[PDB]
């Protein structure tokens, strides 16, 4: 892929994050708390789950980003459309408004309804996430492979403006504490 030139430079929206995300001074780097983090209660935040958004909005054009996801057991990663519930229950799949890809006990898969086995030889550090509005495209590149194509959802109704979409995931084992790092441009 040769998409790194439509960069764009993503920080995290800290009022729609669930209230036991910690995010960084620079909001580029979120992790799961060991407890609620103080914060009031709103509208936006995601309730059920370490879910948080980025601040920027996109309804036009090509844009490209990367977050590592370094010794990670679980975690979601894509975008989504800024209209996507917020409170209670839900799955991730494009009718929800929802274009993602994931790792969750031991294999990667795409959020299709119902879900796709991914196929990826060498276990990503890092993604990249490549979305043309025009097109109808969001596709997800592995980094730490030279850039290799993971996933691409294609005839996509995005419907409404897209925000970059992150979940941390629980940390029930013990083993999946560390961040999603926003990587530099
Ligand atoms: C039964 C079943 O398939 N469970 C399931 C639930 C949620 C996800 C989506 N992500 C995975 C990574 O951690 C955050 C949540 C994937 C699978």
């Amino acid at each position: 892929h040769h998409h790194h030139h439509h960069m764009v430079h993503i920080t995290l929206d800290r009022n729609t994050a669930n209230s036991w995300l910690i995010i960084s001074k620079d909001r580029r780097q979120v992790r799961m708390g060991d407890t609620h983090q103080n914060v009031s209660d709103n509208k936006e935040r995601f309730s059920n789950y370490p879910m948080v958004l980025g601040a920027q909005r996109f309804s036009s054009g090509k844009m490209y980003w990367e977050v590592d996801v370094t010794q990670k057991e679980a975690w979601d990663l894509g975008v989504c459309r800024d209209s996507v519930q917020r409170k209670g229950q839900f799955s991730l799949s494009p009718e929800n408004g929802f274009w993602t890809i994931w790792l969750w006990q031991d294999s990667y898969e795409a959020g299709t309804s119902p879900q796709t086995t991914l196929h990826i030889q060498v276990p990503p550090c890092q993604i990249g996430i490549f979305v043309d509005y025009e097109a109808g495209v969001v596709s997800f590149y592995n980094i730490t492979d030279h850039g290799s194509l993971i996933y691409t959802f294609s005839e996509c109704v995005f419907a409404g403006p897209l925000r970059p979409f992150f979940n941390v995931g629980f940390n029930y084992s013990g083993g999946n504490a560390a961040p999603l790092k926003l990587c530099p441009l």
